[PDB]
């Protein structure tokens, strides 16, 4: 029904910790407008290296700065379950989903 609306909980067993789901699509969505060969060719390094999820190697490779290596370090691994640290934590949002509420 759309006026009480209560559920238990939206999460996919699949990966743990927030901004790394919903986000995420948006993310590669954003970031592949400003995008460039030299990244480009890294992503693919990235993942012909380690191979992990696109989106993800494009995030990391940012994340870092355009360094397949200093990104395989994060990617290999990455942030040792840190509070806050590096990149701003703030939460934005128009709606909910991208897509869905817009006719019908």
């Amino acid at each position: 029904g759309s006026s009480g609306s209560s559920g238990n909980q939206n999460q996919t067993q699949h990966k743990q910790r927030p901004q790394a789901t919903a986000e995420q699509i948006r993310l590669a969505q954003m970031i592949s407008d400003h995008n460039d060969a030299d990244f480009e060719e890294k992503v693919k390094q990235l993942i012909d290296i380690t191979g992990k999820n696109q989106d993800e190697c494009v995030i990391a490779l940012h994340d870092c700065n355009g360094d397949v290596n200093r990104a395989i370090n994060v990617l290999l691994e990455g942030n040792p379950d840190t509070h806050s640290w590096e990149m701003v934590g703030k939460k934005k949002g128009v709606s909910g989903q991208k897509s869905g509420p817009s006719s019908g």
